[PDB]
């Protein structure tokens, strides 16, 4: 498989999620259906989600990590799926919650030459490949945000900081996707729990360093070795690349 | 005028402005044409919206309250219009933007008659009145959940604190909403710098208190004497009866 192939994939999978969900009122979305693998509820919206999504990725050669039924076939092809990401906005009808996908040619992020975010409650979409990052199609970098003062996206504010603004919506492949297009100016997830996901960050990154930003675990250090598997956990700081050491400042 | 004038007005106006944002490109929401009566830049976004909604209005007996143009006329209803909150989110693609109406018989909050939120992005229309709260026109409520354990929104969390969720969307009246609906647990504007303006303000609190939620000051003060017209911001602590009381504690 290649980067036209999973873009023709990702399509498949976003236009049949988003009439999975766009068509399941939110008294039928937010209703538990069973347990993660992960270990959360699954809400019927993810299971419809996940579900439609899978029955194309099957009929493809590939190993898929997912929240709900966790790692499942054997090919050389990895994929971190986030079938539904935001389910709580979901479930609330709140208009930021995304189908998210990253494909790799081994078990670590640093293999990554696939991401993909589609927004189902918008359209937007999100890609980055060799040939750069897109929204819509269209080309994206990262903002040119040289100072503290400005727009950050975090998880979550701790104590004071010196931000333009702060804003959290629920869904962090989206607001990596934000981060990535220069709406925001950073992304930060720094819960002393490392609680975000493989599925949930991977094709954000991905997409966000195509786009110029530089990403980060809590230290600096690379996340290019974050494994695809059920267990994994990360921290992030994202920027461009004059802002982001003086972030990783800001937090030390 | 009475509340079902107020809900007419109200709509017409949803009308005009969702059809003005609708049409441009988010290249051109976003230039500055742009100084304001706070000394915040005016928006292309922000000025079509506020012809919009004011070619409409002072065709009434009313004064209105504006950031952008100030207090305009001479009639004696008031009302708080803030003809597009959540324009950083507008200017960018990001769909949590409303146009809010609040009407009241002086220029008092406690007179408050009607209440009018409209999602500009998704259609939602939020509006109470004497009757009651709705959303696309079926009543609502405020959730009871009773710990701080609960599902907030939150300008700005500055320490740690105990909740299950914290989100911040960019649009105080579209979040004063999702409290008055049950979707979140509470609304917190607790910046020392109490930068909300009445009109971001006065509807989501009216709609919120309507579908049962308590929403007071910062030190549990009442609303009734905050005014249509200006120099003072809000500082907000809204809801339900039961976690009120503890969320006034917990900013201690």
């Amino acid at each position: 498989m290649d980067e036209r192939d999973a873009l023709r994939i990702s399509r498949e999978i976003a236009g049949e999620v988003r009439k999975a969900i766009a068509s399941m009122p939110l008294r039928e979305r937010v209703k538990d259906v069973g347990m993660g693998k992960d270990g959360t509820p699954t809400k019927a919206a993810d299971r419809v989600a996940e579900d439609a999504a899978l029955e194309i990725l099957r009929k493809e050669r590939v190993t898929v990590v997912t929240e709900e039924s966790g790692v499942l076939g054997e090919g050389d092809v990895f994929v971190a799926l986030d079938p539904l990401d935001g389910t709580f906005n979901a479930t609330r009808g709140i208009p930021v919650y995304s189908v998210s996908l990253c494909f790799s040619y081994s078990d670590k992020l640093k293999d990554a030459f696939f991401g993909y975010v589609y927004n189902l409650a918008t359209g937007d979409e999100y890609y980055a490949d060799s040939s750069g990052a897109y929204r819509n199609g269209e080309r994206i970098e990262v903002s040119d945000a040289e100072e503290l003062y400005c727009n950050a996206i975090i998880y979550y504010p701790d104590r004071k900081f010196p931000f333009k603004r702060m804003r959290i919506f629920g869904s962090a492949a989206t607001e990596l996707c934000f981060f990535a297009d220069g709406s925001f100016d950073c992304f930060l997830d720094i819960r002393p729990g490392k609680m975000l996901r493989i599925y949930d960050a991977a094709a954000g990154v991905f997409i966000a360093e195509k786009a110029g930003g530089k990403v980060t675990e809590l230290d600096g250090e690379s996340l290019g070795n974050k494994k695809f598997d059920m267990q994994e956990r990360l921290n992030i700081v994202a920027a461009n690349e004059k802002l982001h050491p003086k972030l990783l400042e800001l937090i030390k």
